[PDB]
């Protein structure tokens, strides 16, 4: 547990949501200062707590390290900052990043998801805005809010209760059967393939997430973004492999963005 004399918390939200909001702040840590992204807050203590006990377990270079839990005014997930932020924000404003540095900030993620993976877990809420930039060139995943510890017999979690769900990022699997599993996640890099070649732009404009499940169950797909490279739009086709069981893990997906992205240059 942190001590909430060594942090400090600037005004401005990095985001905000029912829990409550993530703020930029400064913990200083033995002899420095470390810049920081805190998520400030019955049930919502446990799913913090349960949030960081998810963070704790992971240790992987593509994904958002926790600094620790404050309990102060209210309960508080210290995290590291990713100052560049969301991907999908941005994408929005930085419309000429080269789709090779896209491909290389892709890969990343499918690096980072692959080890998650390995580990047994699935994340739930993968998406643009659940990618943060270090830097133009370097992608970590956040948002574990959702994440589950998959059983060590099973390779999929089982929702109970249908909650509001990020529906335009998930598999048929998980709509019609609340079935999570490593593919759902797949298929959720696939929409965030397509967002970060569309720069950012929402999946299925304009569409509810009802009539998103009837175009897909017609078969039908986004289309490809303008200027997306071919291969990769290939590989977004791939990630949304209706039948979960013929759609490709993480580490078939990695292995041909490494493929590809080192075929680049
Ligand atoms: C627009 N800008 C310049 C920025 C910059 C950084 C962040 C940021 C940096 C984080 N780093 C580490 C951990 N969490 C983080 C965070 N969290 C918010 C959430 C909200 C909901 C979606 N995902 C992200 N935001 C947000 N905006």
């Amino acid at each position: 547990y942190l001590d909430r004399k060594l942090l400090t918390l600037e005004d401005k939200e990095l985001g905000s949501g029912n829990f409550g909001t993530v703020k930029k702040g400064y913990y200083q840590m033995k002899k420095v200062v470390k810049t920081v992204a805190v998520k400030i807050l019955p049930a919502l203590k446990d799913e913090l707590l349960a949030e960081a006990n998810v963070m704790q377990q992971l240790d992987n270079p593509y994904i958002v390290r926790m600094i620790g839990i404050c309990e102060a005014e209210s309960w508080m997930l210290v995290m590291e900052m990713a100052e560049l932020g969301p991907l999908n924000k941005y994408l929005q404003q930085n419309r000429h990043v080269k789709d090779k540095n896209i491909i290389e900030l892709v890969h990343q993620v499918s690096m980072g998801m692959k080890y998650l993976e390995e580990s047994n877990f699935v994340h739930r809420d993968l998406a643009a805005r659940n990618v943060l930039l270090v830097t133009q060139h370097y992608a970590k995943i956040s948002d574990f809010g959702l994440s589950k510890a998959l059983r060590a017999d099973e390779n999929y979690y089982k929702a109970q209760t249908h909650g509001k769900w990020p529906v335009k990022w998930y598999a048929p699997e998980c709509i019609n059967y609340y079935k999570f599993s490593s593919k759902s996640d797949v298929w959720s890099f696939g929409v965030l393939m397509w967002e970060a070649f569309s720069y950012g732009q929402k999946p299925y404009r304009g569409m509810k997430g009802s009539e998103v499940t009837a175009m897909l169950e017609k078969g039908e797909r986004m289309g490809c973004p303008a200027g997306c490279p071919r291969e990769m739009y290939d590989l977004m086709n791939l990630c949304w492999t209706y039948d979960v069981e013929n759609r490709p893990g993480f580490a078939a997906v990695e292995l041909r963005l490494r493929n590809y992205y080192y075929d680049v240059v």
